[PDB]
């Protein structure tokens, strides 16, 4: 388990991904690569992660993505893609498998726009884990519930378990990583007046490859306290 | 040319696309839209256009976008889609022609990369038109410069005359419409120290597709002075 701390400033640039494999630049706790690697696991790719220190970051990393930050796709041919959407999308289309994606133009274009009303969450949770007292908290709770009505209202339209169907695909692994930090951040009250995304959730940790990837709130607590303090050990919770 | 008044507050809802066509609702001198209505024209797609009084919406036009932005496109089944990059994508994968995106997954997530690294130019020049003297006149002038260094770079790793190749794609239709605005908004210096992408506005400018949709600066200029005053008349603005 050791061989998965992460690498930092001063750490040596790494060697060749192997032919077969793709890596991942990616960080345990990171609910940006977490899509990247849902994806990964749902495809059955084979892969190597390395995880990086984000508070102390090698100078190496910023020539795999010039903004430096996780995830980034590496392949045996040396190609580089970041983003996470991106590299999530590359995935689905380079390798064999279940498709995440429609083929069909229309419901994939759907599945984006559900992803472009899920847009704002990103940011909130950040301001989230910011928040100081309960009046931010109440402030809070009401933003978060002004978007997860929005994520209601399609899942009431289609009546499907899923955004994009009765079967899990691209947009529910894009969305899930700050469902999941939900709980832990106790935000948990905010799916109250959504009955179909509470049922949503439900269903999302019993995917398999969620349950495989899934942190628990402890672990996730542990990397929020040390991640609050600017921590170079943060990354590496737990190792 | 008055048929391509807008359409505002009072207006009735439009009836159904005809079959074989699609419908594109707009603004004139909106740039997000203008990537939509690039692709139409390089893909040579059959359409209609619904101007829409952005200061004056149609109650109806809610239920073409939640949202309440252009473009939406409609098609003859009654879908619709919205956001800029969705409803050019989508155009790319329904319909025939030119491709405009990469089939292979590396250079398509190549392009995607790109438009992230464009990605903070069009709030820019939402600030620019706010810009008040020539002190933030300065220091937004360095803050462009950054963000095209940025493009820049890909350019001369690439030395091809177009930001995905030695043809014109989606990429470049893409970010088109932000600089065909620097002009007009005095940012025309702001290319100095990037002569690859100053190139690269004079190739695209010889672009038939860009050519045949280039507003003048006259009428650009037109609109925005009645867009910072909120006037109802601006989307309408020569007709
Ligand atoms: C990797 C990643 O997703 N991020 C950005 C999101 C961080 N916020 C959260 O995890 C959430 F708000 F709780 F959801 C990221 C970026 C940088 C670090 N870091 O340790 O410097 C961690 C995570
Ligand atoms: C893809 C999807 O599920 N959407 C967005 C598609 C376009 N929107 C519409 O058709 C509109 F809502 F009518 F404008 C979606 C989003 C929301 C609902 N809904 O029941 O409110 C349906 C479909
Ligand atoms: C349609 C469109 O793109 N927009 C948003 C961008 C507006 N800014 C500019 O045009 C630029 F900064 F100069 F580039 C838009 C949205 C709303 C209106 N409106 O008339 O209310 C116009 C344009
Ligand atoms: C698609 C593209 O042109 N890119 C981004 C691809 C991945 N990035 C790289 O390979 C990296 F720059 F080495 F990290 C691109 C962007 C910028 C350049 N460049 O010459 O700085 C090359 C390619």
């Amino acid at each position: 388990g050791e061989s998965a701390r992460s690498l930092g400033k001063g750490s040596a640039p790494p060697g060749p991904v192997p032919e077969g494999s793709i890596r991942i630049y990616s960080m345990r706790f990171c609910p940006f690569a977490e899509r990247t690697r849902l994806v990964l696991k749902a495809k059955g790719i084979r892969h190597e992660v390395i995880n990086i220190n984000l508070k102390n970051k090698p100078e190496w990393f910023f020539k795999k993505n010039p903004f430096g930050l996780v995830p980034v796709l590496e392949n045996s041919q040396g190609q580089l893609i970041y983003e996470s959407a991106i590299t999530c999308e590359y995935l689905d289309e380079a390798y064999p498998g279940k498709k995440l994606l429609p083929d069909d133009p229309y419901e994939k274009a759907c599945q984006k726009m559900i992803l472009e009303l899920f847009s704002k969450v990103p940011s909130l949770v950040g301001s989230f884990i910011r928040s100081q007292n309960k009046e931010d908290y109440a402030g809070l709770k009401e933003e978060f519930r002004k978007e997860f009505t929005k994520l209601e209202e399609v899942l009431t339209n289609k009546k499907t378990t899923f955004f994009g169907g009765n079967s899990i695909s691209m947009i529910d692994y894009l969305i899930w990583p700050w469902f999941e930090r939900l709980e832990a951040m106790k935000l948990n009250e905010c799916v109250d007046h959504t009955p179909k995304l509470k049922l949503w959730m439900a269903a999302m940790k019993e995917d398999p490859t969620v349950s495989a990837l899934l942190t628990s709130e402890k672990d996730w607590q542990g990397f929020l306290e040390l991640y609050l303090q600017n921590s170079p050990e943060a990354c590496d919770y737990g190792l």
